[PDB]
């Protein structure tokens, strides 16, 4: 007896095209998405070249339209030079991404004044998401208040961060956040096994107390999102390991396991992988789209999942209960039992659909 | 023809007693204050032991009462363990100091939640000052808003910081700030001469653009304060140089030079070294107290000033115009032309004066 879920949405993925296609491309990363029960992804802009201007966005849009197997939206990235220049194309993007700490990106902003300039110039009705760790969460919240608008905090990983956001929500401030599976299911206790190269990720893995604080404060978490950040094993195990974990194929099985154990409800899961992504990013419905899962199947995560070109996973060896059996995307069978059955290019840019534009005053 | 000034107040000094008395003690640091035309100092809590609990404050109070030559108030320091424990003694302190970045202190707080706990537990009518650099300024401002109270930002040094504070003031937020003389009169252009050891200070010396932004935004600066941070030449030139500059004896001559050049007015100076310190920290008047300065005397700062045990200065070689000729403190001649004439112990804790308590609702 399968359970039918709506088309799930991952608002934080790195698909590496253009410029890092040995790590992943649109075709491989969206195959991984479908195998993970995800039918729509929002792709981050820290590619090579980065998606920080109109020509780069135009290129990325065409590469995605030609390679994507599921539907998508593309983020623009904030840079030290592009505030005030993105107005014509802003509404075609998922939103604007700010990189406010050291991570796998060349887009760090060097002054809070540059953050203010982005918050002041980016259209006020369109999403802004921030990579903002520890005190940076409080700093970007201040900038959002000074500019009188909302912000969404990416990959919250620490007790400190979730409690700050909790306090902000208690004061009625317009802040939402997302949490990635590695910060719910891995901790410092796993760094022995992972090693210092594989274990590199931003935000770094938290303590057991961080993990327990995120679960305890599930009500404060608006979305789950994988931060699928594929890098090859050679890169993760080499001298200058880039941070990040692949995660599209493992996210839903990990969370279904938690549902089966009573750690959160099916509704809690669907708010965080469907309804809240839709409403925060104004992402449109997908007609005739659903995911069928088998909640009874017990399996052990292997050393690599079938589709991501990362060809490794930090969840290797974890026992899960729950698997994706079938995905239907816009009336076509997209995935069955380990086989992706829609070709590269089946996926569409949801921001071009009439229902996918963000509403705005004239 | 001398000019009579009121008793000037430095709200940010390190007098090193207890525990670092080779760098400075109450007697030597307050002699330096008097020679710099300063009649009241607020001493920071990063001593050894640090002033982070009632017994340490009691000791420091007695050492100051016995050694100080000018009047004073003593800050308490926030620690990772003392939130909620300072209520009985809080009103006897200048205020509470938070160390939110790496600097010469063991008091760094490791989580914004600890900042929130201090803002929630410290009595709401009493001052809070923060060492908060770059984005940390925005972060502590957010914490202040969440807790619905004011904050004072220590040693603002960068264009980024002064513009953030400017934006906060434009939104009506209760924030004040101070700037130290080295961030108005030294820059990266001076690191060649100073060297990497002497030049170590927190916040670090800024660019010419940082310095010009502070001057351009003088209206945003509420106070000048020296951040007199004496360390010996051996320490500054050694393998692990501590950050900080001595500055009590040079602050007023540097600023008088700027007044003579029309860079700010005498009133601008007196707001920032007298009236605003009084009103932000609720520091009492000093009866029969004044400073006589000679605005015409041109001199070159030497390799060390007479009184601070630091026995060095980063302003060596700068030409100044303006000198302190006489200080009268509470009816006694305290300083004339290079000689301090009040003994250790003449100075008093202003928080014990009836007029020196911070007003509060019953
Ligand atoms: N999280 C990571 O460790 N890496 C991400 C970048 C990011 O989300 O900050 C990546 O693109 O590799
Ligand atoms: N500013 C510094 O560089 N040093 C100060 C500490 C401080 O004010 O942060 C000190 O106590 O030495
Ligand atoms: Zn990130
Ligand atoms: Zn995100
Ligand atoms: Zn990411
Ligand atoms: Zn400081
Ligand atoms: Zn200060
Ligand atoms: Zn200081």
């Amino acid at each position: 007896k399968l359970v039918r879920l709506p088309g799930l949405i991952d608002v934080h993925v790195h698909l590496r095209e253009p410029g890092g296609t040995h790590k992943e491309d649109f075709a491989s990363g969206t195959a991984a998405a479908l195998a993970g029960g995800i039918t729509m992804v929002c792709a981050m802009p820290n590619t090579r070249p980065p998606i920080i201007d109109a020509p780069a966005l135009a290129l990325a849009q065409k590469l995605a339209e030609a390679g994507a197997r599921c539907d998508f939206a593309l983020f623009l990235g904030a840079s030290s030079e592009n505030a005030g220049t993105l107005g014509t194309v802003a509404g075609s993007a998922a939103g604007l991404k700010l990189y406010l700490n050291e991570t796998y990106s060349e887009l760090r902003l060097d002054s809070v004044v540059q953050w203010m300039e982005h918050f002041e110039t980016w259209p006020s009705h369109l999403p802004i998401v921030a990579h903002a760790e520890q005190q940076t969460v409080a700093a970007v919240l201040m900038v959002a208040q000074l500019t009188q608008r909302s912000v969404h905090i990416c990959h919250v990983a620490r007790k400190e961060e979730i409690l700050l956001i909790k306090a902000a929500k208690a004061r009625g401030l317009p802040v939402t956040c997302e949490v990635a599976p590695h910060h719910l299911f891995l901790s410092h206790d796993d760094l022995e096994r992972l090693g210092p190269g594989k274990g590199e990720v931003r935000p770094e893995l938290g303590s057991r107390q961080d993990v327990e604080a995120l679960w305890e404060n599930m009500a404060v978490i608006d979305c789950f999102a994988s931060d699928h950040a594929p890098h090859t094993l050679e890169e993760k195990c080499g001298s200058r390991p880039p941070p990040g974990f692949p995660g599209l194929e493992t996210m839903l099985p990990l969370l279904l396991t938690a549902v089966s154990e009573g750690r959160l409800s099916l509704d809690d899961l669907l708010q965080r992988l469907h309804h809240n992504p839709r409403r925060i990013f104004h992402l449109p419905p997908q007609e005739d789209t659903y995911v069928e899962v088998d909640l009874e199947h017990e399996w052990t995560i292997p050393s690599h999942m079938p589709f991501s070109k990362a060809h490794w996973t930090p969840f290797e060896g974890q026992k899960v209960k729950g698997t994706v059996r079938r995905v239907v995307l816009r009336g076509e069978v997209a995935y069955i039992d380990g086989q992706v059955l829609v070709p590269p290019g089946y996926g569409q840019d949801v921001r071009k659909w009439p229902q996918g534009a963000v509403p705005q005053l004239p």
